[PDB]
C-alpha cells in the first residue's frame, strides 16, 4: 500500500479521520503509513491549504521513500486536493484519490489524470443523497467512479461502514479515470 494522506474539510481536524484510521488498520494498513493533516485555515481557502498540502505530501514522501501517496478527502478537502493536482506540484505524486462528500466542483468537475504518463490518477467520489451540506452536483466527477449512497449524513460519512468499504476499494486500486490523458 502507498502511504495515505487524509485531508479534512471546513471546520475540520485530523481527528475527524479517527474511525477511518481504525477501520483501515483492521483491514491490513499499517498505522505508521496513515497520515492526517491539520490545516491552519479552517475555512478551506486554496491559497492557504493548497501549499500546506503540497508540503505535507512532500514530507510524507521524504520520510517513507514511497513514489506516490493516496488521498482520502472530506468535503472541502476534495477541492483542496484537486487544486494541488491542477495548479501546484501534485500531478505526479498521487495514485489513488477517494473523496467523501467532496466539494470538488469548486475547483474541477473532471477527474484530473495528472502528469505521470505511466499512471493516471484514479478517483472514487462517494456522496450521499442525505447530505445537507454539499449538494451532490459538486461531488460527482466526470471520469471517476461515482458512488451514490442514501440515508447517511455529511458527518456520518466519516463513520459509516458502507462508506469505509468504498474507501478500501479505492485505496486498493478500484477507482477509475476514463478521461483522456
Ligand atoms: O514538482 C516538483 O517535483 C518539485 C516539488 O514538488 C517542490 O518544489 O517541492
Amino acid at each position: 500500500h502507498n502511504p495515505v494522506v487524509m485531508v479534512h474539510g471546513m471546520g475540520g481536524a485530523s481527528y475527524n479521520f479517527a474511525s477511518i484510521k481504525s477501520y483501515l488498520v483492521t483491514q491490513g494498513w499499517d498505522r505508521n503509513q496513515l497520515f492526517a493533516i491539520d490545516f491552519i485555515d479552517k475555512t478551506g481557502n486554496n491559497r492557504n491549504n493548497g501549499p500546506r498540502l503540497s508540503r505535507f505530501v512532500k514530507d510524507v514522501l521524504g520520510k517513507t521513500g514511497a513514489k506516490k501517496v493516496d488521498i482520502v478527502a472530506h468535503s472541502m478537502g476534495g477541492a483542496n486536493t484537486l487544486y494541488y493536482i491542477k495548479n501546484l506540484d501534485g500531478g505526479d505524486k498521487i495514485e489513488n484519490v477517494v473523496t467523501l462528500g467532496g466539494a470538488n466542483g469548486l475547483v474541477s468537475l473532471r477527474a484530473l489524470p495528472g502528469t505521470d504518463p505511466n499512471q493516471k490518477i484514479l478517483y472514487t467520489s462517494v456522496y450521499s443523497s442525505a447530505d445537507m451540506i454539499v449538494v451532490n452536483s459538486l461531488s460527482r466527477l466526470i471520469g471517476a467512479r461515482n458512488v451514490l449512497i442514501h440515508g447517511v449524513g455529511h458527518i456520518s460519512l466519516l463513520a459509516s461502514s458502507q462508506v469505509k468499504g468504498y474507501i478500501k476499494e479505492g485505496l486498493n486500486g478500484g477507482g477509475q479515470n476514463t478521461n483522456l490523458e
